[PDB]
């Protein structure tokens, strides 16, 4: 009873009124969760229980900090993750993400709407740029990114070492939300830093920024994060306000790939149990979520394509509202596979199987993509290698409690191997 | 541009304004076409022009002709339809559907007509031999007085003339004329309301279907169904030798039309059979039972078909009237797999530019069709299956839109995977390659549906084997013009030889 | 049932035939009078049957003639003009020759059909020494200039698009029969794709419109308007005498169907004239033209009328065909404002029967009309307006909706206030109040409206004269069946006199 | 925010969400304030009517009678502060939330303000032996819910203070618990415990309600925010109480516990309101499930026609800060976009350093909330939901606000004896304010439950002619709306009136443009 009374009501108003808080949701949670990793949680043995708690990405925020603490951050993050190593079917991949200082002035005043002098990338921000880079960090949160020309000067910076760094461009003035969509169409990802946000733009205005920066990140199909004091009461108080808890709720509901936690992991006294009740809500709003209308409005607002991989994802998530399947198994190399089926918003979880562990980590920017990383070694036969990386998942998906032995899922796959040719859907049942 | 203009819409109304007359169809026609075949078309000459012209389903009316008679029509059907078997990427397979008689009620020899004036008063009787005046009519039994009773009304000779029961009677009933006209030999009477005791398969009947079995008939239309139960007999009757024949049920009364649903279950599909239904319920209400059962249809997966009447002035003249143009092209939208021509191809003076017509209307109607709505409310009136040749055929006609494909090229052998595609209703051709010969024929009932029979042999490679059937289904659309080299397909595959299986889609690039 | 459903699918599935529609019908029906209906005693029972304009063909007849079927309409339509409370208004409709093209007579004979060998070579001369000598190898038209419009081995129609010729030579025709039949004396010529010269308003319009000015006709149905400037040139050719004579644009060519929106724009209204349409485009695409200008014409809020051809065989048979049957349906789900009969009712040998008949179609179709996506729809598309009239149009359709209104009663002066309460198209009739004749008869163009002609004096106290109009109204709805006493009716009116000024719905009990 | 509404998908509508779109002057949501030690004064009551207060609520868990009648008292004198002009008084209502079944515990070492620091994993004795009443430490503490073992089973949860304190059981005997401490802290004097999962078998309506109620009758009030109601026969309690003296004053049925919500739509047509109540929900029932059930009852309500309040920490933070959190800004406007009928702040307006500039922020997260409605959606719904009424003035209501989004209609002017008429507007949710004009007082001020009704209390006498009277009405209207900025001369706008004089007969609309 994951909701599913309430998502085959004719309309939106009735869907609200079948929403039952004694119907439990389904184990898999699809929205991510960010944890800005500080004192609070730097410890490796309890960065072990963050993961178990459901962290997947870790948060730097370089705003204050050495190199010399961020790599030791960065050591116990990979110390902690690693422990789980010991079992490729239950390990989880975590990401590592900088979040940059940008153009500051510092204790740390504000400007609304001005000018800002300062550049996008100062040489504080190119030696943390390029400091990442050797970091093997998985993604960069720049901040304060007023226009396209910001995430140009950022993606050179990074340079083809790392090339393929995602670059999640941090909304966080008025002048980025006025030029917000050269912006997105220039980077990886967005985040909506509702925390620098509104104090530029009126704090009455801040839900109005959001939620039209998710629903056209939504539309684009990249991924955006909600971020910044979530549940911010829970930096002293074990358990979040009525408005925290309604808060993460809707991001999810808006349709956020991402929710972030900062001051809560950072320096708060319940860095667990925040992480523990963002996975709780979230789970809960994916739920409440009115697929009915989200998969037919996102598909008509989606082109015609002349791409295979586009047309089999969007047949996939059609294919497994069908049958209501356990989840979409889909074969990835770079990702992309997987972050087109993710775009339309399924309702099971999307399995990507991938052999590359830094693709395998930025999954987790994308709702609905859980990402496991294969470690045996490629077959002579190629059917051989599909076949196994595919059972694989099965394997992961029964031990996970996604699906159970004569389950539907929907696999997907590609005619050939190397990348941009997945094409091939097949619905399975699982063994 | 294949009223793409007006499928980008938002609403039914706008969709509606941003029809173009100067939009040309592109598609193939997905309308089946049915044609009954009569002295105007037995010849075989004439029928090949006909499998050029359009027709997909060659109908045999057995309320007239001997088994003879029909053995023969049959005998140049094939032979016309594999007169172009020469090229198997060009042949098109042309299926046979016998019309059972069924429970008919005919009069008695005039005395070749008269006439009965208006008002007047005609007593039928149930006598021994006289089998007819302006006064004493003759009925095939019927059993009338045990089903007839107060005032009520015979319609004798298509519904043409319309009498009045007034009176009671032991063998005989006293009628007033309540429409007048003339009255040829041996006419058809209709009893509205009535429920006719006469058997669901008469004893002709059963000699019939088993002359279809016997003669290998690709469906049976099996005439006046009132109850599931007469589907049920029909399908006994056609034994274990004719159980792949698909049984479509000729709704025509009110019985039939009321017991519906459970009809649609036992039946492999419906004919709505305008014609009687138009004289057992009022004329002015055909529509409505015309809509709603094709829309049944339609919900449940399963072949409707539009018949008699639709182009029924083409019987003498080269032209048909506006209202026969609308009401195919209404019929092709409001979601009719199939349409039928009666005495347009059997007996009329342009049986060839009748099936031309149709193909025309049908092509133009299929770009009308507002598919924007038409395929969220087929989804949404649609379960959960856990079949995965269900689910597999709805990622299919997802992924049809979304890349615009040129054809949905599935695999099948009993047919039973392309007519779940075809359930769903893309807009691209469905090519379903068999190397079932029936199954080919038979797929002409479900709209969309482009069989191509593949008479190559199966090779040792499964892998290899499937492989040549698609191709076989890529050289067939490019010969047709659905699309060229370089064009992405919709390709349905399963996991293991025979059926039900199919479990496999795939975007392909046209080789 | 049927109107309460999610999705347009089921609404099909949940169409009833055992559902009685309500007493209103919507539709108004124009019939054409001819010598099958020109009597007294036959209008008398016209109106009874339900026909609401009576329609003059000007193509033929002379100003005499066409005067005492005038005379004879209104001796019939005032023949109830006793009772007010169930008194019709009947208007009355000019439909013009316009730029047609005819040919001479056969051997000098008005009714001697001749012959035509499919392939046999027929002479196109303007030579005016065969204007009354055609022959079966000679026929003379009367469009002199068709040479210089005409000319790569074109086709020509003669007929109603019966025979069709292929010209094969040059100058002052040898045409080549590509379709045989039996030519006649004084038949219509089409020439389809080309460019036709002939003047918009010809100097015999101008004597049939200055003829429909003196008799007091209400709309006039212009022929093959091509471009907007025609409907200007009826305008000016009306000039002051013949303002508030309606325009209705009959679109009969391609030209027409180009530039529908200009010619709709300057228009009182449209009527798809599908019989010369269908020659002049191909006859396939006639319904994609049809649903295209009913649709743009209720999202512009002006009447659409479906014309000709929809009964056809009643002019022969007392029963129409099932195609018949559901091409007049369709109109009515189309949305048209107006369906027609021609031949049906003008020489056909049952003109009530075709009329009954249409009454019965439309009112079973009215019912089955799927309310909530058209409501929705037509208010999408509406803009938004500073209009008081249009906001309490609206306010008062969806208060109609909402209490299950009986009926919708609104005084008007001009119409337009019963005009954009059509618009919105509610179940519920709208009975039209008005102390203008003119206004009464004009109101039959628009769906729904239903006009009653007050004949009370103008009280002293305009409440007294305003509540005096309402409770009239309330009298004919009690006694034509609309509602009963204790319903609900929605009452439009004004805040003061004069046209314009409406903005006051009020929910009031019926007494 | 008139892009997004014309967006015919809801998606396009968020992205079309501009941020640079002001609201219209009118903020649709009312706004209730708890009334406490910060917000009593006059010259503060004064103040929060100006910055947008328009219910004042009276916690009744704390406090005498004599004493929530100053705060009665001062804030109808600070209403009346604004009587002298007619075209510009808002109404404001006094809302009496009712104790209702309460579990609190004793003294802490025999002082008010003494507080324990408990510890995680530490045991703490549970006793309801009177004795320690006022003598409560780290190892006993006593509770006032004498039956509190014949509920608790071994190894439940009992929560104090808000919550924030957590308790395992790990014995029982009849008298005693021997819990152990999950979460710790300050534990304070006579804090609040929560039972989760348990049959209180305590009363809805105790005998301090009771009198409370009594009290409330005797007061004129405008409406009970009754606690804890977890069957309709508790509404019946609490209705039966106010008898027919009270008959007028609505009942705002809180929901507080799992029993509520389970019996929700049973509750909903015993009572004339719902108040979410998170706060003690959030306690009841798993935090993460709030928003579920907080949905679930603004969309059922909404369907129905009946006020629902969003209540409870909406802008917790501003209680010692200036500026709220971003959450609790998001949480006001989900509030809004959920169809809550007012939004209401409890500590952030009792207690808090900050209770004007709460309000004025809730006045502002509405107002732009507002905007943001996806009304072409929400009223199609509405419709499509709502029943084929035979009552008139059903039909008037709907049939007004769709004339209403026709010509974009300044306002909707509602003339309304006992408000029914103005709920009916209001159910279908249009853009345009209503304002609804009446000579009751109580009905002006009961008017502010309803999204949407802007009431105003019209002091002239009645004229002689009735049709004199309704003129007189509807011309005062424009003239609050014209001041108001809600429209100037010459825009349109849809006045309601009746046929008849009296209440239940209001069928005219009527589009005429400002004078
Ligand atoms: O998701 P990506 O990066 O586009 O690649 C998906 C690819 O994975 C495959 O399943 C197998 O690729 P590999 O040979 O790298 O394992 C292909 O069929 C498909 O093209
Ligand atoms: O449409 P049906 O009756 O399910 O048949 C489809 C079958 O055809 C196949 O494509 C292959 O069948 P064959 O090898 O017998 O030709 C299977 O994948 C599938 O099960
Ligand atoms: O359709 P029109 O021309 O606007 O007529 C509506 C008019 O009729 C009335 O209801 C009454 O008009 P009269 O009584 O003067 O004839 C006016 O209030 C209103 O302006
Ligand atoms: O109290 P309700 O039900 O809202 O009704 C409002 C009433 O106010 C009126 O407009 C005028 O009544 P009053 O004489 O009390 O002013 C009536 O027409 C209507 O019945």
């Amino acid at each position: 009873t994951q909701q599913l009374h309430a998502a085959m009501a004719d309309t939106f108003l009735e869907h609200m009124c079948r929403l039952d808080i004694d119907s439990p949701p389904i184990t898999a949670r699809n929205t991510g969760i960010i944890c800005t990793i500080g004192p609070a949680s730097r410890s490796v043995e309890t960065l072990k229980e963050m993961i178990k708690s459901g962290m997947n990405v870790a948060r730097l925020n370089f705003s204050h900090g050495t190199h010399e603490y961020h790599a030791e951050t960065i050591k116990n993050v990979r110390t902690a993750t690693e422990s789980f190593a010991s079992d490729p079917i239950l390990y989880r991949p975590v990401a590592v993400a900088l979040d940059t200082k940008g153009p500051e002035i510092r204790k740390g005043v504000n400007l609304p709407g001005a000018a800002v002098d300062l550049p996008a990338v100062s040489e504080k921000d190119i030696q943390d740029l390029k400091f990442g880079v050797e970091q093997d960090v998985d993604m960069v949160f720049a901040s304060f990114i007023r226009k396209a020309s910001d995430v140009h000067e950022v993606r050179k910076v990074l340079g083809e070492k790392g090339k393929n760094i995602k670059i999640i461009s941090k909304i966080e003035n008025h002048e980025g939300v006025r030029r917000f969509d050269e912006i997105l169409e220039a980077s990886d990802g967005i985040m909506v830093a509702r925390g620098d946000l509104g104090i530029e733009i009126p704090a009455e205005k801040v839900f109005l920024a959001q939620k039209m920066m998710i629903g056209r990140c939504n539309r684009a199909g990249k991924p955006v994060i909600c971020a910044t004091q979530m549940l911010e009461s829970m930096i002293k108080k074990p358990r979040p306000t009525r408005a925290e808890g309604s808060d993460v709720a809707n991001a999810v509901l808006d349709g956020a790939d991402c929710i972030m936690l900062s001051g809560e992991t950072a320096k708060g006294d319940y860095p667990l149990e925040a992480v523990r009740m963002q996975h709780l809500i979230a789970r809960e709003a994916e739920a409440a979520i009115y697929h009915l209308q989200l998969f037919e409005e996102l598909r008509r607002l989606a082109p015609i394509t002349s791409d295979p991989t586009e047309a089999t994802a969007v047949g996939a998530v059609e294919a497994s509202f069908k049958c209501c399947s356990g989840a979409i198994i889909v074969l990835t190399k770079s990702g992309r596979s997987a972050h087109q089926v993710a775009r339309y918003r399924p309702r099971a979880p999307i399995i990507a199987v991938t052999r590359n562990p830094q693709t395998a980590r930025q999954a987790h920017l994308y709702r609905g993509i859980f990402p496991v990383l294969c470690k045996d070694p490629v077959q002579e036969a190629w059917a051989e290698d599909v076949d196994l990386r595919v059972n694989f998942a099965m394997n992961v998906g029964k031990a996970r409690g996604f699906f159970k032995k004569g389950d539907v899922v929907i696999v997907l796959t590609g005619w050939r191997p190397g990348s941009g040719f997945t094409n091939t859907m097949r619905v399975v049942p699982v063994p």
